[PDB]
DNA sequence: ATTATGACGCT
DNA sequence: AGCGTCATA
């Protein structure tokens, strides 16, 4: 009744640039605009492994993690561009750098948290509140929204033939249902949201040349769902009414969080396949199968409730170097190890370096991980020593140190089982 | 032989 | 601390 908070007291929109990595090499080289595209990485393995693709290949199958040479099979015209190698390995410094660009201007209208290389969360309470009183008690025009979708409109009763004429159906059903009157509308308010994201999206493009889609609701769950509806170039409003009808057929997989082994749990456990099948379970029983957060957290996420703050964070924690060296290209020697501890270590000092100038910060753990042929976790061990000098020899050498006792070998000079990862990651920044 | 990242939870 | 999970291009 009274009592029973709805968790519509923010206004959260979550951000999400297309196709990436395709736009940045679509920018710099016009002959792939408007073209299927992808980006690759290396290029001696099957033709490079896709890394992102244009809408205009999707259409024709082709997907990340795909072989280029495979891709080329679905989409015998597809264009690739290749990652930059620097120092013997992928370098993505130009996508970091284009991220920056976006994030810079996503930080004019609003605090955001930046969830990976091309997307942040905003938190748009704030903004939404001191538009509503520049409006003053002015209706919304759909004019206003012209890439916004209300997701669950329109409903009940031939224009609605193609896609633009669905989506402004739904969005006058929408607007004409709306009390402006009324300050405090949770609906009202998300709407303001998304006049503001269009217009954060509008200058993204104009300043930047990159399109991106946006989810606009009340939590970073339903933003980050909302986003996905309608891709690419759009935004979704999700408001907390269209939840029921939304989770009724939302597989839980779906959901940030639960694409996972707890997913899988999810459903093994409880016997369902959707979101909303979780509402007819006590919060106790949630808890007892999936423990006292993740079952406090799922029988709220069902109603469309979460409470996960925007956190005010728009630089990494962290800036780390990674290198495979997969079958037959494992290291096998300690020549090897140390070479591109070095190749890694030079990479990271270059990246410090220039953090330090830019963001004020230094960082003072190194985390140094490896993986040894024969295992299939990610990491195999996992050791941080003391960052006390942003020198790559230095780094390496103490990368080195801390993971020699690794080497089965009894040879000095072999080294066994051979390496398939190495990872460096600066950490634990200080103001600096 | 997807690879190169990056955040956060557990004990 | 070191390990595991989930997610990004
Ligand atoms: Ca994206
Ligand atoms: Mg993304
Ligand atoms: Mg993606």
């Amino acid at each position: 009744g009274p009592h029973m908070a709805t968790g519509q007291d923010r206004v959260v929109a979550l951000v999400d640039m297309d196709c990436f990595f395709v736009q940045v090499e679509q920018r710099q080289n016009p002959h792939l605009r408007n073209k299927p595209c992808a980006v690759v990485q290396y290029k001696s393995w099957k033709g490079g492994g896709i890394i992102a693709v244009s809408y205009e290949a999707r259409a024709f199958g082709v997907t990340r993690s795909m072989w280029a040479d495979d891709a080329k099979k679905l989409c015998p015209d597809l264009l690739l561009a290749q990652v930059r190698e620097s120092r013997g390995k992928a370098n993505l410094t130009k996508y970091r750098e284009a991220s920056v660009e976006v994030m810079e201007i996503m930080s004019r209208f609003a605090v955001i948290e930046r969830a990976s290389i091309d997307e942040a969360y905003v938190d748009l309470t704030s903004a939404v509140q001191e538009r509503l009183q520049k409006l003053q008690g002015q209706p919304i025009s759909a004019d206003l929204l012209p890439s916004t979708y209300i997701e669950g409109l329109p409903q009940g009763p031939e224009e609605t033939v193609q896609k633009e004429g669905m989506r402004k159906q739904g969005l006058f059903q929408w607007l004409d249902s709306l009390q402006i009157d009324n300050l405090t509308s949770p609906d009202l308010q998300l709407t303001v949201g998304a006049v503001i994201v269009e217009e954060m999206r509008a200058a993204i493009e104009r300043e930047t040349g990159f399109q991106c889609s946006a989810g606009i609701s009340h939590n970073k769950v339903l933003a980050k769902l909302a986003c996905g509806l309608n891709k690419p170039n759009r935004q979704t409003l999700v408001s907390h009414g269209s939840v029921p009808q939304l989770f009724s057929q939302m597989p839980i997989r779906k959901i940030r969080s639960l694409g996972g082994k707890l997913g899988a749990s999810v459903i093994e456990i409880l016997g369902i396949e959707y979101m909303g099948e979780l509402t007819q379970f006590t919060e106790s029983q949630l808890q007892s199968h999936f423990g006292e957060k993740n079952g406090s957290w799922l029988y709220a996420m069902c109603r469309g409730i979460e409470h996960d703050p925007v956190k005010p964070r728009q630089l990494p924690k962290t800036i780390g170097c990674s290198k495979n060296f997969p079958g037959k290209t494992a290291l096998a020697t300690r020549e090897q190890v140390q070479w591109w501890l070095l190749q890694l270590a030079q990479e990271l000092e270059e990246r410090l370096t220039k953090d330090r100038n830019d963001n004020d910060r230094v960082a003072t753990q190194l985390v140094v991980s490896i993986r040894v042929q024969g295992d299939k976790r990610l990491s195999s061990l996992r050791r941080c020593c003391a960052l006390t000098r942003y020198d790559a020899h230095k780094m390496s050498h103490d990368a080195f140190t801390v993971i020699k006792n690794c080497n089965t070998s009894g040879i000095q000079t072999e080294w066994s089982p051979p390496l398939t990862m190495l990872f460096l990651c600066a950490t634990k920044f200080s103001a600096s």
